[PDB]
Parts: structure tokens; sequence; C-alpha cells
């Protein structure tokens, strides 16, 4: 590729002038902490994963302002339909105004996992969560990490973590799997146990389908390509604050193209998106990205929403 695999990770569609916070905050294990809960996101965050956010409502804008004064850390719960979650630490901040509307744009990172002990909704409607920090641990597993990396090569072609705990959350966050399996991987405390399950999951992986119809195969594990350092799967925020997880793939099937290619708010700079819908149900599965210059090495790719896809 000729693209910069570090620009998808900068989220420059959010504005190119953000504050940076370098400090870190790691709570101790078994510790019990009260943290604000992100109000609209319904995702399963993995430690290491990056969360882009676009906040408009006064209640949400004031919260994030109190987080910057305090820990800059909040809670993202894993919903079975919320007994576990992950913490997210803001590392970049930017305040905007549009027609007298205060917009906040934040970039956050998954940090530590937790088990919800108690929940509270407050006067502003923003929920708060009393969580016990779950532990990670020690140990090594090089045989496993190498067998998992052998399989990932038979799928696509040191962009991969070298630490068992870090590698385990990279597969957790980048494998094409159901949210029921992401939770299972998040309920484990040892990395060795997680890398094992993750190797089974991918040996039993299948094509991905349209979730609305369960009748069209859109793509497979062997078409996944990484155009970003983060990985083949990355979260992005649309113009209305809706965060999507996107699988980047070279070929997608059973999709129709609606509209003319556009560059506005593109998550992949230099490219242009066109809505792709299922050929049978017409449900929005994602977008087809196309290059604005003939010199760009990946001239076309697909970005598919993990929300519109179900494993076969
Ligand atoms: N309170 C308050 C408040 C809140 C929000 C305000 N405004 C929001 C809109 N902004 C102007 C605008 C208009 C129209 C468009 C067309 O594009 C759209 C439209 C709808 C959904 C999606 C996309 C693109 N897209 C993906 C495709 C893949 C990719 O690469 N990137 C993406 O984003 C989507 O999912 C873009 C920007 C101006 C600000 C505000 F003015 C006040
Ligand atoms: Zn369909």
């Amino acid at each position: 590729i000729n693209f910069d695999t570090s620009l998808p990770t900068s989220h420059t569609y959010l504005g190119a002038d953000m504050e940076e916070f370098h400090g870190r905050t790691l709570h101790d294990d078994d510790s019990i902490q009260v943290i604000p809960v992100l109000p609209q996101v319904m995702m399963i965050l993995v430690p290491g994963q990056t969360l882009p956010l676009q906040l408009f409502h006064p209640q949400e804008v004031s919260m994030v302002r109190n987080l910057i004064q305090n820990d800059r850390t909040f809670a993202v719960l894993a919903y079975s339909n919320a007994e576990f979650g992950t913490t997210a630490e803001i590392y970049a901040y930017r305040e905007e105004q549009d027609f007298g509307i205060e917009i906040v744009k934040v970039k956050a990172i998954g940090r530590q996992r937790f088990k919800v002990l108690e929940l509270r909704t407050q006067s502003d409607g923003i929920q708060q969560a009393k969580v016990q920090i779950l532990p990670e641990g020690s140990g090594d597993a090089e045989t496993l990490m190498d067998r998992i990396k052998k399989q990932l090569r038979e799928w696509d072609e040191d962009s991969l973590p070298s630490n068992p705990i870090d590698f385990s959350y990279w597969v957790a966050a980048n494998l094409p799997i159901d949210d029921s399996l992401r939770i299972q991987l998040l309920k484990i405390d040892s990395a060795i146990q997680r890398l094992r399950c993750e190797l089974d999951i991918m040996n039993k992986c299948t094509s991905l389908c349209c979730k609305q119809c369960q009748e069209t195969e859109i793509t497979t594990k062997n078409e996944i390509f990484s155009l970003s350092r983060e990985g083949p799967m990355a979260a992005y925020v649309n113009p209305h604050g809706y965060v999507h997880e996107i699988l980047t793939v070279y070929k997608a099937c059973n999709l129709n193209l609606i509209g003319r290619p556009s560059t506005e708010h593109s998550w992949f700079p230099g490219y242009a998106w066109t809505v792709a819908q299922c050929k049978i149900c017409a449900s929005h599965i994602g977008w087809k990205f196309t290059a604005t210059k003939k010199d760009m090495s990946p001239q076309k790719f697909w970005g598919l929403t993990r929300s519109a896809l179900i494993p076969t």
C-alpha cells in the first residue's frame, strides 16, 4: 500500500487541533471505583481499542468537562442484551462551537476491565457505575501467539503486539466475531486462556452475512486487510456522534452502491465513500471507499459495519 497507516488512527476528520493529555491513570486491582458511564455508545470496548467521540448535548458536554478536571476516565459497559465493562481514558480533547452549540470531540483509549457492582442514574440523566477493577496477570505464551499469527497470515499477507496480554486484546478487538464471543473473551483473566479460545474461534470462523436477512454472504476472513495500524477493525464516529466499528476488506459481495462517491467526513483521508446496501433487503451494511488520486496504492476497499453483519 502507499497509504499512511497512521492517519486512520489520528481521526483527523474530528479536527486537526486537539489538546493532548500524556498522564496515565491505572487503578489497582480489586479496587472499587465510581466512574461516569458514556450515555449513548452501546459497544464492547477492549483494552487498547481507541474510542472516537463527538458530543453535542449539554449534559454530555458538562460531564466530559468534569472528567478533564478529574481522572479523564469513564466507563463503557458490555451489554448482554451490563455486568462487565472497560475503562476509557481521554488522551485528546477539543472544544468547538457551531451556531452557538458547544461541541466536544474526544479521542479515548480502552485501559482496564471491570465488573459492575452498582449502577446509578443521576439528575443530568448520565449514569454512574461503581466498578471493581478486574486483574490481568502474568505469564507467557509464545507457541500460541505464533500459531495465531500463522493463521492471521494465511488470511492477510511487527504491526502485531509482542506481549501476550496486548496481543490477546488485539485479536479480541480485530477478529470478525459476534459480541457474545467478545464478552466471553473479556470474562477471562489470563491471557494464555484467552489466546487459546481465540485460536479456536478463528478455526471455526465463517463468512459474515447481512444481519437483517441472514440470507446474503458479504465477506470472509480471507478478505480482511489492515489499512490502519490499530488493525483490520477500528471504531469511527460519524457526523452525529454515532460510533461504528468497521471491518476493512478488499472484496465484498451481494452489495449495491447508492449515490456518488463523497469525501466529506471520511475516516480514511484521500478516499471517498459510497453507501453499500444488501442486494436482497437494501439494509445499509457499510461503505465502499475509492481513491481520489490514481497514485494511491489501494484504489478501492470496503468498510463494513460490524452492527449490520452476523456470523454464519
Ligand atoms: N447539537 C448539535 C449538532 C450536531 C451535529 C451537527 N452537524 C453534523 C453534520 N455536519 C455537516 C455534514 C452534513 C452532511 C454530511 C454527509 O455525510 C454523512 C451524513 C450522515 C451520516 C454519515 C455521513 C458520512 N458517514 C461515514 C462514511 C464513511 C467515512 O469515511 N466517514 C463517515 O462519516 C456517515 O456515517 C456530512 C457532514 C455538520 C455538523 C451540528 F451542526 C449540530
Ligand atoms: Zn440483507
